[PDB]
């Protein structure tokens, strides 16, 4: 269960970095 | 303690999925 | 380790809220 929590948090951190990147590309690109 | 953190993670997963769909909408007009 | 997991989730929640508000602005120009 701990590993599953850590993996889900890491996946969300990566998804948020990817979304902020795509937002910046849409706004400025 | 654990159950509340899992609930917060599930709500954050729902929120990120919604942001990804909204950002895809904006990329298409 | 548990406290680190909670502080990281709190930081992700703040970052996703910021993404949400920024996407709302872009949606409107
Ligand atoms: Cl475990
Ligand atoms: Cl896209
Ligand atoms: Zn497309
Ligand atoms: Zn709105
Ligand atoms: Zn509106």
């Amino acid at each position: 269960e701990w590993e599953a929590l850590e993996k889900k948090l890491a996946a969300l951190e990566s998804k948020c970095q990817a979304l902020e990147k795509k937002l910046e590309a849409l706004e400025h690109g």
